[PDB]
């Protein structure tokens, strides 16, 4: 076979996202300039990249809006992003494990990770970590897509050959970097059922 390893993003690929809803929740707790804060420097980047801890980001965000925000408040607003956790795509990934090495490469924050590593993430009670040989999370690594450093740490740690790896990410810049490094890529839409198309890619010799 072509492909020995498959790497998935979380947001977009496995969890359908709804940014508007998170924008709504952030506004309701006083983060008024949220829409520009969340647009593609910034403390939301400090949050993904691990540069600020959760505690540090919230302290600064509180200072920024002139209002004290709790863990629970921000957690609740960030989780407005998560419109559907695809049970069927996790089931499909679970079927892939004996035949492939499976990895997650995700820009994400401690809040989503707290959710993902709980028994409330999926109806099955299965943790995110349980579907992959390894999880590569921006905030755990101090690095973030689309920089090459995060891809390179992943390669070194897993031993995956890029030309034997399929990278599934809805982020155009993330895909462009994986192409540059020699990965097979597929760029789904946020909310697309990509199971048939991926099942196809894996068939190839």
């Amino acid at each position: 076979a072509m492909i020995r390893n498959i790497v998935f993003d979380l947001g977009g690929v496995l969890i359908h996202l709804n940014r508007e809803e998170s924008i709504r929740r952030f506004k309701a707790i006083g983060v008024a300039d949220i829409e520009e804060m969340l647009d593609p420097k910034g403390l939301f980047l400090d949050l993904e990249s691990g540069r600020k801890s959760e505690e540090e980001f919230r302290t600064e965000l509180s200072r920024y809006i002139g209002k004290e925000l709790t863990y629970q408040q921000v957690y609740d607003a960030l989780l407005g992003f998560l419109e559907e956790i695809s049970a069927e795509k996790f089931d499909y990934i679970d079927s892939l494990r004996p035949d492939y090495r499976l990895f997650l490469l995700s820009n994400t924050n401690p809040y989503v990770l707290d959710l993902a590593m709980s028994p409330r993430f999926l109806p099955s009670g299965r943790t995110l970590d349980s579907f992959f040989d390894k999880v590569y999370a921006s905030c755990q690594m101090g690095k973030y897509k689309p920089n090459e450093d995060i891809f390179l740490e992943m390669i070194a740690d897993s031993g995956m050959k890029p030309e034997e790896t399929l990278f599934i990410d809805d982020g155009p810049a993330n895909v462009a970097t994986a192409e540059r490094l020699g990965f097979h890529t597929y760029c789904p839409d946020n909310g697309e059922n990509w199971i048939p198309a991926i099942t196809r890619l894996l068939r190839e010799q």
